[PDB]
C-alpha cells in the first residue's frame, strides 16, 4: 500500500498516526566524511539517534519522515539499524539538497536524466537496498533560485508525476524562495496539496505565509527549538494566530532536529547560545500545552499531527 | 625519503624518474556515487586504469602523481590497487577541489581547521590508511577566487609552510586566476618554487604565461588532448616557443587524462568531438616528436620531465 517504510512492510495513508513530517537521524557532507572519516563517530550517532526515537515514541510518535537526501549524508542501511533497535515508522527520501550548484557529475545532464535518480529511489530502492523512497525532498536558500536549484525542482516535479509520491521542500523564511518553489512545481503540473513549503516558521510576516496556503501547499512550522532563526515564543505566537485565522488545514510542525551534525554552526559549545531547547520531544513540553491552554481544540492537535500528514501521502 | 607513495616505501626525489605530474587514475562526485551506487562500474574502473598505466610505464613513465581530492573522489584503496596491478609509482595528494562553495561541513570553520585536515593527510595518512600524501591540490575556475576558494588557498600555504609538501594547482587560463593564486600563496610565505599553476597549456597568451614563470613557478602545460580548451597543435607551437625562450626550467608537462570520469561534459562519446586524441601517452606520441624534430634535444625533455619534477618535490 501507498506508503514505503525503512525495513518494514508498506502502511496506508490512514495507518501514519501521530506523525513528525521533517526530523534529521544523522547529517554529513558525503565528500568530508568520505575524504576524512576521523572527523566522526558511528557509535556515539546511532546512540544519539537511537535515544532521541525512542524518547519521541514514549511521547505517542508513530510515524517520523527524515529528508536526509543528497547533499546531507543520506544512509538507508544506518536508518535500517536505527529501526530495528527502536521499530520507528520511519518514510526514508529521495533527493538533492542544494543552494548554489550540483556536483561535477551533473554537467550537462538533464532534468530528465535527474528525475530517473529519483524515481529509481521511488521504484526500486535506495543505495542498492530493496526500502523505497516515499517522497522528494528539494532545497533553496540565500543564493536565490539558481540554474540548477530550478532543475532540481523540475526534476522533482516529474518524479511526482509518475509516482504520486509528496515533495518536502527546504527555503528561507525572507526570500520568496518557499512561493518560488511551490509556482515552479505547481506550473510543471504538481497538485498544490502534494507540496510542503518549509521553513516559514522562521519568520512573523503571517502575510507571506498565508499566501502560500492560500494557493493550497502545507506550510511548514518545522524548525522548533532553534531560536537563531526564530525563538520558540514567537514561533507558539505565530502558530496560534493562523489557527485562529483557519489556517490548521494547511499546518504541519516539528523541529528539523538532527541528533548528529557535522556543520561547524552546530556543536556545543553553540547549543546554550542558539537552540538551548532543541530536541525531539519539544512541541509536547512546550507548543502543544501552550495552544491547549490558549483556547485550541483538541481536534486542531489531531488535523495538525494526523489528518495533514496522512493527507499529505494520499 | 621526502616522497610518500601509494602502496610503496617513500623515495628521495632523485629516484623520482620520467614523471607524469597531473593524471587522474578515477574521477567521480563523493555525493553522488554514495547515493546512486547503480551509476558506477568498479570492475570496467580498475579495468580503465590499469591498461592505461601499463602503456605508460612501457613508455618509460617511471612515477604519475594524481591530483584527485576532495570533490574528485579520492580514493586511496582503489589507487592501493591500481599500484598492486602495475608496480607504479603514484604519488597520492590532500587538499580540496571546488569552484564557488565548501561543503556545509565548513560553516564557520577556520582556516587552520582546514589546514589540520591536510596536515592529518600528509603526516598520518589517508583515509584509515598509512599511505600519505606528498602534495597539497587547490582549485579556482570561472567564478573566480571566491571567499571559500580564497580560504582553501590560505589553508594550503599552512600545509606547505608545516610540512614542505609542494603545491598543484587548477586555474582556468582565461582568468587571471593562476596568477591569484600564486600571489595570495607567495603574500602568505610561500617559496615560488613549490607551486605548480595548472592549465596554463589552455591558452595561446604566452606573456600571460611568462608571467607567473618570471615569478619563479612551475608553469602548467597539462592538458595534452583535451582540444575543447585548446588544440594539439596549438599547443605544440606555444611549448616549442616557451623553450626556444628559455624557460624549460620552469616547464611542466602532462594530460590531465582520466581513466574514467563521471561528468556529464564528459561522456565516453563526446571522446572524438572533443578530445579525440586523448590519453596517457599522447606526448610521447605527438609532442615529443614534434620538439624533436624542431630542434630541442633530449637534455631539454629530461629537465621537464625528470628534473623539474624533482625540483618540485626537494
Ligand atoms: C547548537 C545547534 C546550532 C544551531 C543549528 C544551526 C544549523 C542550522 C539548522 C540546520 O541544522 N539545518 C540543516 C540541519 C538539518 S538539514 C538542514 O537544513
Ligand atoms: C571525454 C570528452 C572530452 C571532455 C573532457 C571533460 C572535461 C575536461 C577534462 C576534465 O574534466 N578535467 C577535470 C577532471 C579532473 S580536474 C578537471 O578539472
Ligand atoms: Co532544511
Ligand atoms: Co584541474
Ligand atoms: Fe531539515
Ligand atoms: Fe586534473
Amino acid at each position: 500500500m501507498r506508503i514505503p517504510l525503512v525495513g518494514k512492510d508498506s502502511i496506508e495513508s490512514k495507518d501514519i498516526g501521530f506523525t513528525l513530517i521533517h526530523e534529521h537521524l544523522r547529517v554529513f557532507s558525503e565528500a568530508v566524511r568520505q575524504q576524512w572519516p576521523h572527523l566522526y563517530n558511528e557509535d556515539e550517532e546511532f546512540r544519539n539517534a537511537v535515544n532521541e526515537v525512542k524518547r519521541a515514541m514514549q511521547f505517542g510518535v508513530k510515524t517520523i519522515v527524515d529528508p536526509t537526501v543528497m547533499g546531507l549524508g543520506r544512509d538507508i542501511r544506518f536508518m535500517e539499524k536505527v529501526v530495528k533497535a527502536t521499530g520507528i515508522n520511519l518514510v526514508a527520501g529521495t533527493g538533492i539538497y542544494i543552494y548554489i550548484d550540483l556536483p561535477f557529475y551533473f554537467l550537462n545532464r538533464s532534468i530528465d536524466e535527474i528525475a530517473d535518480l529519483f524515481i529509481h529511489d521511488i521504484k526500486e530502492g535506495i543505495q542498492g537496498t530493496l526500502n523505497k523512497a516515499g517522497f522528494v525532498k528539494i532545497a533553496a536558500d540565500e543564493p536565490g533560485i539558481t540554474k540548477d536549484v530550478e532543475k532540481v525542482i523540475r526534476a522533482a516535479a516529474i518524479a511526482n508525476k509518475e509516482t504520486k509520491v509528496p515533495i518536502i521542500t527546504h527555503s528561507n523564511a525572507h526570500n520568496n524562495t518557499g512561493l518560488e518553489q511551490q509556482r515552479i512545481l505547481t506550473e510543471e503540473g504538481v497538485d498544490p496539496g502534494k507540496i510542503l513549503i518549509g521553513h516559514l516558521g522562521d519568520t512573523d510576516n503571517i502575510d507571506y505565509i498565508k499566501k502560500i496556503a492560500d494557493k493550497g501547499s502545507f506550510i511548514g512550522l518545522d524548525r522548533y527549538g532553534l531560536d537563531l532563526f526564530l525563538p520558540v515564543d514567537k514561533r507558539n505566537e505565530t502558530t496560534l494566530r493562523l489557527i485562529k485565522d483557519g489556517y490548521s488545514d494547511k499546518i504541519m510542525i516539528s523541529h528539523d532536529y538532527c541528533c548528529t551534525i557535522d556543520w561547524g554552526t552546530a556543536k556545543p559549545e553553540y547549543k546554550p547560545k542558539l537552540a538551548p531547547r532543541w530536541s525531539i520531544t519539544l512541541i509536547f513540553e512546550d507548543t502543544i500545552p501552550f495552544l491547549k491552554r490558549n483556547g485550541v481544540n483538541e481536534e486542531v492537535i489531531a488535523t495538525i499531527f494526523k489528518e495533514n500528514p496522512k493527507k499529505f501521502f494520499s
